[PDB]
């Protein structure tokens, strides 16, 4: 029957120290020995995965990353690119004077490292982190990033944030997609880039169906996935709304709630 396991990171295939416990680890290394292909689907830009990829082998059992919300997706064992989206160019410098204007730190990812005009942010600090990458700090954002990006981010307290989300989500006319994930951190990726659209890209590529994919997700960024998945699953820390778009809800992250729906599917 099920074939795909789709999972998201924060708040779901990690527990509260932003690790992957032993039982989830050994769960997913064991799923995948047995022939259930991995996805991991995340906000963050690829090299914050990677870590966690490799970690749960996914290099040897044809896992893929969806990383920057969907933007790309990468198949981990031949690291070929099968989906790959990046921001217009030119949305660039308006993103850029937008967080000028309303003194807020913009970043945006070349390679290993995370490009920003202030690293002394905290929140800047925080994304850097959580996906531990160098920080790269310049005075001509602009002139120093490599273009053409897969997604910026613009980080501040939300009180300051959300009237920038609001002026770009104007302005902008829909030419990119802009969203808070945390309430502090602003993604700006591409047009149409979600979740549930990237996997779907990702089963046309490999021929399979939706009915033969588990996703497991948290937040309201997931609802969309676990609509689309044949059996969606909210982590029990979801919101209230994704628990009720689910087929099933599992225990909270710090919980290994993904072990605990996988073996209760499958038998490991
Ligand atoms: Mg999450």
């Amino acid at each position: 029957k099920y074939k795909l396991i789709v999972l998201d990171l924060d708040g779901t295939l990690t527990n509260s120290k932003k690790e992957i416990s032993s039982r989830n680890r050994e769960t997913l290394i064991r799923i995948q020995e047995q022939g259930i292909r991995l996805v991991l689907a995340s906000g963050r830009p690829t090299y914050g995965i990677v870590p966690l990829a490799n970690e749960l082998r996914m290099n040897e059992f044809g896992g893929f990353i969806l990383s920057y919300n969907g933007g790309e997706i990468i198949n981990w064992e031949s690291k070929e690119m099968m989906y790959e989206n990046v921001l217009p160019n030119e949305v660039v410098p308006v993103l850029y004077e937008c967080a000028r204007t309303n003194h807020l730190s913009i970043l945006t990812y070349d390679g290993a490292e995370i490009v920003t005009e202030n690293s002394l942010d905290p929140y800047v600090q925080k994304e850097a982190f959580l996906n531990k990458m160098a920080i790269r700090e310049t005075n001509d954002f602009l002139t120093d990033i490599t273009l053409p990006v897969a997604k910026c981010l613009i980080v501040g307290d939300a009180g300051k944030l959300i009237p920038v989300e609001s002026e770009l989500c104007i302005r902008l006319q829909g030419k990119i997609n802009v969203f808070r994930s945390e309430p502090y951190f602003l993604e700006l990726v591409p047009q149409g880039i979600d979740k549930a659209l990237s996997l779907s890209v990702l089963l046309e590529n490999i021929g399979m169906t939706r009915e033969e994919v588990i996703a497991i997700g948290d937040g309201y960024n997931d609802l969309s996935m676990i609509k689309f998945a044949g059996m969606g699953v909210a982590m029990g820390n979801a919101q209230e709304p994704v628990k009720k778009a689910a087929d099933y809800i599992t225990l909270t992250n710090d919980e290994d709630g993904v072990a605990e729906a996988i073996e209760r599917i499958f038998n490991v």
